[PDB]
């Protein structure tokens, strides 16, 4: 059903096949050294694989990303204890700055680093605490990556469809398909992992760490790039300062493309302002224009569907302070409350 999922599952495990430090049965022993806080015991681990020398200069974009990935769950593991990586291990700093280059991204792990760029056997996924609490939460964004990045694409692919044409329709619920994944993660999410496991015992793994005298955020599934989803869908003219501030903050950990797609569609009318305009201009009447709206209208409701129950899970872990993404639960609240309203006008326009 879903067959434009394979080709971004296939970029992800080129990165997850790729283990060019050879550091695969290094990193596996860095859970037995958190559970023991041995910080000297994890920069020696470290140690044992960080490039001292410079970057191989035979390395594309894979080897670096996967680079990146194992050094770093080591940043998150040493911040975790109560230090900055790069203060305590020397040579740190310019590697990360160098694989940052390399990759076009932050200097540190990014959820696609702990995630989808990282190999899911039990001989070679990466862990900070090894628990089965994180296993399920890496497998809950698995489940909804390369679904979400379709889904990207069908968005901007639908910006160019007229509501007039039988295509508007056909595409909405093509996209409104992909975007069930959302929930799915969700379900999962709150099916397998304990809200006080997450708390005590992975949520310490995730806050920032300062390079380049600056602070980059630790991941989580906040960096997803749902928010240029819906930058083009319906947030793009959004007056909301806070909603602005949002998405600008996570700008940095997407991917390249999907920072060129949120500029692209900047301060210029969203996929439904268009649509609506159309609709407007055009009439009801209009059979396309009915069903697209309806199919649109779905869109909104999976949205939905992935966005309130994720506010209960939010809030039944801090139950057990503020995401790896710097928010309270209570901007959870306000972003429901605007996909609310913006479902509204596309059901007030029928
Ligand atoms: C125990 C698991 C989870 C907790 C406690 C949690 C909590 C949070 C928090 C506190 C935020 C605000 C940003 C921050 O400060 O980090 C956030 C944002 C967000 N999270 Fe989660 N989350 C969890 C799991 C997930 C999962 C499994 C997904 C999807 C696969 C997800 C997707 C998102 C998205 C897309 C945002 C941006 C806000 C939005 O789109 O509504 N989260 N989450
Ligand atoms: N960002 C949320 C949840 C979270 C943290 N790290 C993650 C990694 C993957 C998925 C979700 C998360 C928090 O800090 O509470
Ligand atoms: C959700 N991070």
């Amino acid at each position: 059903t879903l067959d434009r999922v394979g080709v971004f599952a296939a970029t992800h495990a080129a990165v997850a096949a790729s283990d060019p430090l050879q550091a695969r049965a290094l990193v596996l022993q860095l859970p037995g050294l958190n559970r023991n806080k041995d910080v000297p015991g994890i920069v020696g681990l470290l140690r044992e694989f960080l490039p001292v020398r410079g970057l191989p200069s035979g390395w594309g974009f894979v080897e670096a990303a996967a680079a990146m990935r194992d050094i770093g769950f080591f940043l998150g593991s040493l911040k975790r204890h109560g230090h900055e990586p790069a203060e305590v291990v020397p040579g740190l700093e310019p590697v990360l700055l160098d694989l940052a280059r390399a990759t076009n991204l932050p200097p540190r792990e990014t959820l696609l680093h702990v995630t989808v760029w990282n190999p899911t056997a039990a001989d070679a996924q990466r862990s900070y605490t090894g628990l089965p609490d994180e296993a399920h939460l890496l497998e809950s964004v698995r489940i909804s990556m390369a679904a979400l990045e379709a889904a990207i694409a069908l968005t901007v692919e639908l910006f160019d469809v007229s509501l007039r044409s039988p295509e508007f329709a056909q595409r909405s619920d093509e996209l409104e398909a992909y975007l069930q994944k959302m929930v799915e993660s969700i379900v999962y999410a709150y099916r397998f992992i304990s809200p006080q496991v997450f708390y005590d015992e992975l949520r310490p793994f995730y806050e920032p760490i300062r390079v380049g005298g600056q602070s980059y955020l630790g991941p989580g599934a906040v960096e997803m790039p749902l928010f240029v989803l819906e930058h083009v869908l319906w947030g793009s003219q959004s007056d909301d300062q806070t909603y602005r501030e949002f998405k600008e903050t996570y700008l940095p950990y997407v991917l390249p493309a999907y920072r060129a797609v949120y500029a692209r569609f900047s301060g210029e009318p969203a996929l439904i302002d268009r649509a609506l305009d159309e609709a407007r201009a055009v009439g009801t009447r209009d059979e396309h224009v009915r069903a697209g709206l309806t199919a649109l209208e779905r869109v909104f409701k999976v949205l939905l569907r992935f966005r309130a129950p994720h506010l209960k899970l939010a809030e039944r872990a801090y139950e057990v302070e503020i995401g790896s993404g710097g928010y309270a639960p209570s901007m959870l609240g306000e972003l429901l409350t605007l996909t609310y309203a913006a479902r509204s006008r596309v059901r007030a326009a029928l």
